[PDB]
């Protein structure tokens, strides 16, 4: 399970693709059980102070790698739906969480300030198909507060696949930093979209937008675990590919495996990783 060079890439997605995607089936049910022999404590999203804080009773931060809040003037204060996540050569370079809840925008704010994080991806919509996905965590227009920090809206831009909101936030503790949002906006829970060039593209322009030298950049969608999963691993075998025209998915997908529950959950979604990485290699 070593890197396979760029240049063998393609031929390596065809022979993963014949026979009813064989090849793919195999590689994430070895995915899947990756973590059979691993228990994995999550001690913190289980206790019952807590459970009004994640979005899906099923959907967990694991404890050695979950985001820690500085604690507040509750003994629980500390907790988030969220967990450090590899990149490429770089640890913690994501922080992964759930769709932020009303009750907890509070808690979201304050870890985007205290991680000095500066860009946020989101890859759902607020409501799919009728079905809430994501609470709107952000202003429509002008400033709004969520405890201490105060969100202002200065500009937007709507693209035809996504849409980019860039923040002012300050502290109110007055001192301020820019946040920018990079919203995806055509991408179904639980689904792929049918081509994957405009997600590299989003891709592409959402993490060299990262500012050196800052905090991880936060992915959600609304569990935090599949697409946001599937964003981490594009990013990061993009860079890969940058660095030494390698690539390797299934060894660094099954390592952050171990840092956030299911990221990229589903088979297609193992599979669209692969064809974004075959538009880069191809273009
Ligand atoms: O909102 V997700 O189901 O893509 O983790």
């Amino acid at each position: 399970m070593e890197a396979i060079p760029v240049k063998q890439f393609v031929k390596h997605i065809g022979e993963l693709y014949s026979n009813n995607q064989h090849g793919f089936s195999e590689d994430f049910e070895e995915v899947q059980r990756c973590t059979a022999d691993m228990n994995i404590t999550a001690e913190h999203s289980n206790h019952p102070e807590n459970k009004h804080k994640n979005r899906y009773i099923n959907i967990l931060a694991y404890d050695h790698s979950r985001v820690k809040l500085r604690p507040l003037p509750s003994k629980h204060s500390d907790y988030i739906n969220a967990n450090y996540v590899d990149g490429y050569n770089k640890a913690k370079a994501y922080i992964a969480t759930q769709g932020p809840l009303k009750s907890t925008f509070e808690d979201f704010w304050r870890m985007i300030w205290e991680q000095n994080t500066g860009i946020i991806v989101m890859i759902t919509n607020l409501v799919e198909k009728g079905r809430r996905k994501c609470d709107q965590y952000w202003p429509t227009e002008n400033s709004e507060e969520y405890g201490n920090i105060i969100v202002t809206l200065k500009s937007t831009k709507i693209h035809a696949c996504y849409t980019v909101r860039r923040f002012s936030i300050r502290n109110t503790k007055q001192n301020e930093r820019v946040v920018i949002q990079y919203h995806y906006t055509q991408w179904p829970d639980m689904g792929v979209p049918e081509y994957a060039l405009p997600v590299l593209t989003f891709v592409r322009r959402s993490s060299a937008a990262r500012m050196p030298e800052t905090g991880p950049v936060l992915v959600h969608c609304s569990a935090g675990v599949g697409r946001t999963g599937t964003y981490i691993v594009i990013d990061s075998m993009l860079q890969q590919i940058k660095d030494k025209s390698t690539v390797n998915v299934l060894g660094f997908l099954k390592h952050i495996r171990t840092q956030r529950n299911y990221l990229v959950q589903t088979e297609e979604q193992y599979i669209f990783i692969h064809d974004a990485l075959l538009e880069a290699i191809l273009g």
